[PDB]
């Protein structure tokens, strides 16, 4: 391949710092096997008009090759128009001013998994080295703005599978270098096992001789069970949440001093975390990312953050406070307390059904920024002192304010929301909730009856339309799964695991097939208690379900 434009060098550390922060166009050419193939449509430009204006400086690009290959061995050759594509959408990035990471993506559990029993590794080797050799080649001539990444969270348990991935980084740079162009001088991302800290810090070895600029990546989606709504954990930010985040990120920078990091993927999502605790983590994390030095990308699969269609932000909060990490942020307070038999969040202003409207007061963590104004969803600013008062750290609503936006006996649902203005940092939102106990259509199923495929109970939302957790319950006392959460506090006892064991959509909460024949191979009714926000014990807002035996 020979080049005809210029190429300006750039070192990995000023790449890194160029990059801060970055995107994920998810779930697009990493889908399979064609890029409309999953949630996202076909990928338009005006995605990336829509990224720069956020203040994003980069967007990662996930590829999937797989289904785009027309041959198998020993050519391996990788559709022509497949190349074109991936070559324009990275046009389109960099001539809008953003930087671009392109990797191989669902590849590596896909065909290059080198922890399976059958695994022929010789031909992972050679089907790996042809797609980069080809991938280079293609994208040989693009500017210093286009970094490559080895491979995207690579299956990986053992030493032994840590100098496979080792071997990858090896394949990658050689396949590269041979394709020429400005690949020599070209940026590189190399990965550990999983892309995880740990297995990283363990097994990750720099590869011998190597030219390339470079950096190592990793993936973060710590504490599991905040991040996965696992085992009912609908909180984060107490003193140990943040010792485990900084630590973890801590352990890795400790091991790698002088190299730049990339912090490729992470995200507590909107679709199924807390805002006050989702905030907080955002917050913390960007925090840390910035004391060790490390250049964070959002994940967002389409439906977490940007609405591609609109350009509206799903969450503003979180982009505000991934993009503006020079400045300190004001945030809602929020339980942190796993032992707390009740659980608050400043993100919202709750309000049951049949209920008086009474004063609501909601404790921030100032930051030493103050309070400049406050703004409803309709376009009014609220009248300071008279709408609303500070004592402290805390912003108090009078009821007579509140009883203009809801009263005892007005619909349950969502209501109009206030945007906080402070002396600096993102502009936290206050969501106003009238909430009801839900309804189900239905009580009880016999297991028999139900199985072969997910349990869809239709259902009343009264307030938020989100499910919290779902406890299970067998007949005995017994927990359904995970007998562990017993030791997770009164929110977390008995509670089971989202996407795994339950979910919901716009009609319905779900319970999975997994769930419905774990009920069937423990031979006992099993109760299932849908819980919902807000948390204000374990049994007000909440319904049960009862799958008989
Ligand atoms: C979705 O489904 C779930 C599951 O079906 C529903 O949950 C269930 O709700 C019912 C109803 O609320 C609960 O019943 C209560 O149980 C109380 C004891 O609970 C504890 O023990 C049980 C049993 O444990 C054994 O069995 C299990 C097998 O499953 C074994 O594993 C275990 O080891 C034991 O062997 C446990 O199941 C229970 O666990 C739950 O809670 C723990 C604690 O957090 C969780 O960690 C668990 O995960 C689980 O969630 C717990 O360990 C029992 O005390 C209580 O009986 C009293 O109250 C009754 C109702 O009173 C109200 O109504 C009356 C009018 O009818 C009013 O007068 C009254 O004031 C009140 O408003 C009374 O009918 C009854 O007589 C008892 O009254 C006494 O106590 C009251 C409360 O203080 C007093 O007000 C009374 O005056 C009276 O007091 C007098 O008597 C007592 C005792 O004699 C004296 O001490 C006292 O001094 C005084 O003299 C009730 O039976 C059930 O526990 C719960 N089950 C589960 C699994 O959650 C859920 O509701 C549903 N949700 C929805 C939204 O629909
Ligand atoms: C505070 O309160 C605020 C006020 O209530 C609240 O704001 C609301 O926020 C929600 C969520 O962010 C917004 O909902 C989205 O609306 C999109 C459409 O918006 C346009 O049309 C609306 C109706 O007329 C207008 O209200 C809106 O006007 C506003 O915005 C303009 C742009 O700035 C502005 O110019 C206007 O003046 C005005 O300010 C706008 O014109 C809608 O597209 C979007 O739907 C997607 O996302 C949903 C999940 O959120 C999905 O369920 C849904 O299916 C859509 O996703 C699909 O499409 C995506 C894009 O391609 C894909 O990536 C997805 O994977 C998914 O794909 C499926 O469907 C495809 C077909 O569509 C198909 O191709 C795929 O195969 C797949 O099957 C969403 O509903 C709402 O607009 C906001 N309301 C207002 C008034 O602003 C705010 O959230 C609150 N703040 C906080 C912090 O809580
Ligand atoms: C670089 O990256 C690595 C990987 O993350 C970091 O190493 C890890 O550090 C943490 C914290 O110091 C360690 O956690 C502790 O683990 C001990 C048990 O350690 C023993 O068992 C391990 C399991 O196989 C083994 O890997 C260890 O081997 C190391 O240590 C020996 C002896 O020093 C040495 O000879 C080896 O060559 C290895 O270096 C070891 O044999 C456990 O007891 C601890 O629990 C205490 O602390 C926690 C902290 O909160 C507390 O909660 C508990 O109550 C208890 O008080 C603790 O969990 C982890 O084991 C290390 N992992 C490895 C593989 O070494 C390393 O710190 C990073 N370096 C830098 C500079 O950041
Ligand atoms: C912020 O708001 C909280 C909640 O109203 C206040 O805490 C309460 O303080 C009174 C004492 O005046 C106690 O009786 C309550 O039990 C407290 N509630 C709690 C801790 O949840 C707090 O004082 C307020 N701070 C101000 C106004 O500066
Ligand atoms: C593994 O694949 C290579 C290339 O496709 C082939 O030559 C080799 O014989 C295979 N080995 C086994 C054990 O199947
Ligand atoms: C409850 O029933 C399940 C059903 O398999 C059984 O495994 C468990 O031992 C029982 N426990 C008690 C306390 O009865
Ligand atoms: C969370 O904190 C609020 C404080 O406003 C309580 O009212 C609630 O019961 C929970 O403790």
């Amino acid at each position: 391949a020979n080049c005809t434009g210029s190429f300006d060098a750039i070192s990995a550390s000023d790449f890194v710092a160029n990059i801060n922060p970055g995107w994920n166009l998810g779930n697009s050419l990493d889908a399979t096997p064609n890029e409309d193939s999953w949630n996202n449509p076909t990928v338009q430009e005006s995605t990336f008009d829509y990224v720069k204006a956020a203040g994003f400086k980069s967007v990662r690009l996930p590829v999937t090759w797989t289904h785009h290959f027309t041959s198998e061995s020993p050519d391996w050759t990788v559709d022509p128009k497949w190349l074109q594509r991936v070559s324009d959408v990275i046009d389109m990035i960099t001539s809008r001013g953003l930087y671009t990471i392109v990797n191989v993506h669902h590849d590596s559990w896909e065909w290059a998994d080198v922890t399976k029993s059958d695994a022929n590794i010789t031909q992972i080797e050679q089907k790996f080295e042809k797609l980069w050799y080809q991938i280079g080649t293609k994208l040989a001539c693009k500017s210093s703005m286009v970094a490559f990444e080895t491979i995207n969270e690579p299956p990986c348990n053992t030493a032994e599978d840590g100098a496979k991935i080792n071997k990858f980084n090896e394949i990658f740079l050689r396949a590269i270098n041979r394709a020429g162009g400005f690949n020599a001088k070209r940026v590189v991302n190399l990965v550990g096992g999983g892309m995880d800290s740990v297995k990283t810090s363990q097994w990750f070895k720099t590869p011998a001789n190597i030219t390339n600029p470079w950096a190592l990546q990793f993936h973060f989606y710590s504490p599991y069970d905040f991040i996965f709504s696992a085992w009912g954990k609908t909180i984060w930010g107490s003193d140990s949440d943040k010792s485990e985040l900084d630590s973890t990120l801590g352990l890795l920078r400790g091991n790698f001093t002088d190299v730049p990091i990339v912090l490729g993927e992470f995200d507590a999502s909107p679709t199924n975390t807390e805002p006050a605790a989702r905030w907080k983590y955002h917050d913390y994390l960007i925090r840390s990312t910035k004391k060790y030095n490390m250049s964070p990308i959002i994940w967002d699969n389409g439906l977490d953050h940007l609405d591609r269609s609109s350009g509206i932000w799903r969450d503003p909060v979180s982009i505000e406070i991934i993009t503006n990490g020079n400045e300190t942020n004001s945030l809602p307070d929020s339980t942190v307390d796993t032992s707390a038999p009740s659980q608050s969040s400043s993100a919202y202003i709750y309000h049951k059904v049949g209920t008086e409207v009474t004063d609501q007061t909601l404790p921030f963590i100032f930051n030493d920024n103050t309070l400049v104004s406050i703004q409803d969803s309709k376009g009014t600013t609220l009248k300071a002192d008279t709408d609303y008062t500070v004592s402290g750290s805390n912003i108090t609503f009078p009821a007579s304010f509140l009883s203009t936006y809801y009263s005892e006996t007005s619909e349950p649902g969502l209501l109009p929301n206030f945007t906080l203005k402070f002396s600096s940092g993102a502009s936290p939102v206050v969501q106003l909730v009238q909430w009801d106990t839900p309804t189900l259509s239905k009580t009880s199923a016999a297991a028999s009856s139900i199985s072969g495929s997910d349990l869809s109970i239709p259902i009343t939302w009264k307030g938020l339309p989100k499910l919290a957790t779902v406890k299970a319950l067998l007949n005995n006392g017994t927990y359904l799964v995970d007998d562990f959460t017993q030791w997770f506090g009164p929110f977390g006892e008995a509670r089971t695991t989202y996407s795994n064991q339950w979910n919901w959509d716009d009609k319905n909460v779900i319970l999975t097939q997994a769930t419905v024949e774990a009920v069937v191979a423990a031979g006992q009714d099993t109760v299932f208690t849908f819980e919902f926000f807000p948390r204000v014990d374990t049994t007000t807002n909440t319904v049960n379900f009862t799958l008989t035996v």
